[PDB]
């Protein structure tokens, strides 16, 4: 809805989009994430994490180390621009963020930090 | 909102959905396929092919063996319940099939037959 | 090695190999599975499963529906030609099966049935 | 990579190896990429491209917007430490890099930039 988008993480380990362009005019941007399917959080949990394309591997990696308990994300990870919780099947979480925290000319990526998921579960937040 | 789905196949080789539910009640079923992106058909084509889950492997094998001149589908392959055209980026196609050609208690699956694709571009279809 | 093969399923969802060649003169064939890395089975579980290339999807679809508790393998699944248990990191398992269960010019796929992994974890098995 | 390392990208979109060990003593490294299979560059093209785990994504995203006519590689990408060209089956390319261009305690990776192959096709490389 102009300054929001709905993302679904599934039992097949996929997002439903790999591109999001956030609009200039928008003051804050929300991400509504849902997890259709039947698998719990501990085998197939998906979060939505945003960062510059250069900080991605560092966040996935520190996330990988942090554990299920840390939502598979390093607490107060300064490279994490915005993010939801790690939810299992049928659950939902949303994150709304300040747009002036993004700048034009920079490539961002969203990705899930559950182990190995970023493999297939990521996009460019097409602002790049 | 009921007996037709809109799906899309992208440039990162993913369908926007990996699972279609067909309410038995609907009598004809329609699928509108669009190719978001910029990659031409010879590079990243997307079709939407439906067979039983048992015939999928073979549709694919033979689909490959049929080159682009045949849209990566074997001519009048009896295994194909329905299918669209292989569409390059920025185009679309639609296909309507009779839902009576589906029997409860059987795994159906949609996949793209463009070489290499079936691995990510696929999902279930089920009468419900 | 002699009519037995060494393979891994690591933490990045990968097999080292994507093709096993079996000899018509090997009476039985043994596949030794080890999972290097630090992830526990619930997150990065790996089994090595064998079936024909046509039964792969149903074998995968059904095994996912089986649950961790059943190792993501539909028990008594007559479509499986051989399999290990699903192991976490630093665990091991091996399977030895009679080579007469294979027929010349039939195609064998080996894959992992852990939710999400088979698109990444699969390869070819062929009788020489 | 390695005195030389011989790698294969096939039509199943796979590299016959997910890990390189470049001997700190060997002064220039060679990687020989070949392509078993019968698929053309336009459909199943392969390049081996090396960078840091860190830059992996921006090169990937930037390689994709460059086209195969460019071999899906952004020219003068300072980040690519070395790369082959994109090749079709029945081809072999090679590349030799200066090994002082890598350091110890720096995460490196290889991947092919053909659209949607980076998720499958990738492995770490590490100075021994
Ligand atoms: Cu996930
Ligand atoms: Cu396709
Ligand atoms: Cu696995
Ligand atoms: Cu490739």
């Amino acid at each position: 809805a102009e300054a929001s988008v709905d993302i679904q993480g599934n039992d097949q380990m996929q997002f439903n989009t790999n591109a999001i362009t956030v609009d200039k005019s928008a003051k804050q941007f929300t991400v509504n994430l849902s997890h259709p399917g039947n698998l719990p959080k501990n085998v197939m949990g998906h979060n939505w994490v945003l960062s510059t394309a250069a900080d991605m591997q560092g966040v996935v990696t520190d996330g990988m180390a942090s554990g299920l308990d840390k939502d598979y994300l390093k607490p107060d990870d300064s490279r994490v621009i915005a993010h939801t919780k790690l939810i299992g099947s049928g659950e939902k979480d949303s994150v709304t963020f300040d747009v002036s925290k993004l700048k034009e000319g920079e490539q961002y990526m969203f990705f899930c930090t559950f182990p190995g998921h970023s493999a297939l579960m990521k996009g460019t937040l097409t602002l790049k």
